[PDB]
RNA sequence: AGAUGAGACGCGUUACAGUUAAGGCUCUGAAAAGAGCCUUAAUUGUAAAACGCCUAUACAGUGAAGGGAUAUACGCUUGGGUUUGUCCAGCCUGAGCCUCUAUGCCAGAAAUGGCGCCUUCAUCGUGGGUUAGGACA
């Protein structure tokens, strides 16, 4: 399976993005005349870091109606969607926001428009080009969205009615106002509801022109290094700090803390728990716990069991958990280890 | 009835540094208390998140000029980097080309124009691509 992979990847490139267009923003506020200790850089660059969300604003708009009509696989993407709106909007400024702030600093360090501007431009600048619309190449180019004519005469076509009547068929389905005529006739001749559910399906346009042949026929070990999240490793002792909702209920001795320790304990016996099974987080939220400003939850150091020293390996600050272990040492991560 | 692929916004982890709150230790002081060190939590700032391989004939920015459907490329053909002991997928890219495929944004009923986009020159720098997926050894 390659989507934790394409997660990672996305997580990479993203990264490296935020790297690019923050050396552009520090070479042209050097450029500009003031490098450091003066509050118009610390100020626009700490404003860079989380510059907002303007490409898409209020994305995938969508009516009742149509939240009624898909399949449960599209309505809990959907979900999901909404939900990745809400939790992001908490935290995400729009980015018209984050030009006000570029803004007013920039007007206290009283510099000119233009400079503003080539700011502006850094801001908005697109690094990796979306370059997405012709990406699946699923072909039969060898004979061995913009195909609904021809989709809707590959459906009408094994109707007994006369041709002239698809004809008309045909452009009530493709001109958006005549729906209801679709429904008149679809009422007036009773077909399958897969006929409902498909007619109506070009007639919303979702991802069904590509799976299509070509248009004259239409009629361990292996590449995984180390874990993925860095683990903390001071004086002999390995802890990695997780959320209070993270912490499954078997594991609460792990927890270095004592007191936080404690009050988990006596959050367990308060509250139904599930014996040793993850908790959830708006029933941890209830008890007594510190809030944060952001996420919501707190953050409490635990102990990780089970390993030790003898996989450890560390690059620049980071100390990670080898997956291999050994390979006599792996050669790839030889020169990174503890020991 | 299901799967490959692009681009960010965010959250989370780690390192260093600062601040606040709570706790512990030491010294000083007649005492109130003052100072310093350590632990936990919250908050702020900066940085890292494959190892590596390839690329300076490259990559990126700015300005000017020209083109922009008689056109470009996420396309085709043929090569290359990731690439190893060997072969792939995926991504990125050189040359030719418009045969298939794809062709964004804004104003305008439209014609069309302006942005995005492509090429050249100058200037400024060092930057860019791919790496958590497989199969045979």
């Amino acid at each position: 399976i390659l989507k934790d992979r394409r997660k990672q990847r996305g997580i990479r490139r993203t990264a490296q993005t935020k790297k690019k267009r923050l050396r552009e923003l520090k070479n042209y506020l050097k450029s500009i005349g003031y490098n450091e200790s003066t509050a118009t850089f610390e100020t626009v660059y700490s404003l860079a870091h989380k510059r907002g969300y303007d490409y898409a604003d209020m994305p995938e708009e969508k009516t009742s109606e149509e939240i009624e009509a898909m399949d449960v696989e599209e309505r809990k993407q959907w979900e999901k969607e909404k939900q990745e709106w809400e939790e992001t909007k908490r935290n995400s400024r729009h980015r018209k926001e984050v030009v006000k702030d570029v803004h007013k600093a920039m007007i206290e360090g009283r510099a000119t428009e233009e400079q503003i501007k080539r700011v502006e431009r850094i801001f908005n600048k697109q690094y990796r080009p979306k370059r997405f619309n012709n990406r699946i190449l699923t072909k039969c180019k060898v004979e061995d969205k913009n195909v609904r004519d021809l989709l809707i005469e590959n459906i009408v076509r094994f109707f007994p009615i006369e041709q002239s009547e698809k004809d008309n068929l045909k452009d009530a389905v493709l001109d958006k106002n005549r729906r209801e005529e679709v429904k008149s006739f679809f009422r007036k001749h009773k077909t399958d509801e897969h006929i409902r559910k498909q007619v109506y399906d070009i007639a919303d346009n979702k991802l069904s022109g590509r799976t299509v042949f070509c248009k004259e026929h239409i009629l361990s070990r292996g590449s995984a290094l180390h874990d993925r999240n860095p683990l903390s490793y001071k004086k002999g002792i390995i802890t990695r700090r997780f959320m209070v909702t993270e912490i499954e209920c078997g594991k609460e001795d792990d927890v270095i803390s004592e007191t936080y320790r404690e009050k988990l304990k006596e959050a367990f016996k308060r509250f139904d728990t599930k014996k040793g099974k993850c908790l959830t987080d708006k029933e941890a939220k209830e008890a007594g716990f510190c809030i944060k400003k952001n996420e919501l939850v707190m953050s409490l150091k635990c102990s990780i069991k089970g390993t030790g020293p003898g996989q450890m390996i560390r690059i620049n600050n980071n100390v990670f958990k080898t997956n291999v272990h050994n390979v006599r040492k792996n050669p790839r991560l030889s020169k990174h280890f503890i020991e």
